[PDB]
């Protein structure tokens, strides 16, 4: 009995195994726009990709990871709310079985078709797992997918999913450039949040950017065709593998932009 997003193991069901569930500062949250104040003291935020070396793109059953070697500064996001280097080491996406939700984070509200997070960690600590028991150990870079026009930098990903269909599975994803899923503006929101998924641990920078990515009807779709379960099971399609908007309780939303 793993944690997923079904009834009788999704979100509502994660407090039982995972009690910082109901903590002080999970992910995601509404970014109520109207409360959400510009932070004169917020530094450029800096998002150095161009020397990013991507591996291989896995399924472990609740997403697909596209993973990076950072095993030296390649990849790094820093500046804005952050002290220090972040690492990349993983994207990943969440999505809804219908354009009308996917995104974990929301506006106002508003629920987007999916959500891209780039997954970075504080090099000051080292490794991934000595960075997930600090308070400022990861930063995740957030970016809202609408269905619109097609984003010609997802392609190539789209493209795999069929070899990594089932849990378990994984393929060679050498080459991928992720500059290419950016959108124009670096305006963005930020507020110490968890992560999204178990086992919560609240680790988090956050940093949404505002304008969202385009995506094709056709690119989506063919998330939705991806399985939650593993190869020679009954197939579940992995569609709404998104954590619903938490309490927000002592935090402020902080924006970028005025
Ligand atoms: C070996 O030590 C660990 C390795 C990994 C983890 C956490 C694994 N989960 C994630 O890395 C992760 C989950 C959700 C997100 S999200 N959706 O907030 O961007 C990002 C990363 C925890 C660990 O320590 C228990
Ligand atoms: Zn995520």
């Amino acid at each position: 009995h793993h944690w997923g997003y079904g009834k009788h193991n999704g979100p509502e069901h994660w407090h039982k195994d995972f009690p910082i569930a109901k903590g002080e500062r999970q992910s995601p949250v509404d970014i109520d726009t109207h409360t959400a104040k510009y932070d004169p003291s917020l530094k450029p935020l800096s998002v150095s990709y161009d020397q990013a070396t991507s591996l291989r793109i896995l399924n472990n059953g609740h997403a697909f990871n596209v993973e990076f070697d950072d095993s030296q500064d390649k990849a790094v996001l820093k500046g804005g709310p952050l002290d220090g280097t972040y690492r990349l080491i993983q994207f990943h996406f969440h999505w809804g079985s219908l354009d009308g939700q996917g995104s974990e984070h929301t506006v106002d509200k508003k629920k987007y078709a999916a959500e891209l997070h780039l997954v970075h960690w504080n090099t000051k600590y080292g490794d991934f797992g000595k960075a997930v028991q600090q308070p400022d150990g990861l930063a995740v870079l957030g970016i809202f997918l609408k269905v619109g026009s097609a984003k010609p930098g997802l392609q190539k990903v789209v493209d795999v999913l069929d070899s990594i269909k089932t849990k378990g599975k994984s393929a060679d994803f050498t080459n991928f450039d992720p500059r290419g899923l950016l959108p124009e503006s670096l305006d963005y929101w930020t507020y110490p949040g968890s992560l999204t998924t178990p086992p919560l641990l609240e680790c988090v920078t956050w940093i949404v950017l505002k304008e969202p990515i385009s995506v094709s009807s056709e690119q989506v779709l063919k998330f939705r065709k991806l399985n939650f379960n593993g190869e020679g099971e009954p197939e579940e399609l992995m569609v709404d593998n998104w954590r619903p908007a938490q309490p927000l309780k002592n935090r402020q939303i902080k924006a970028s932009f005025k």
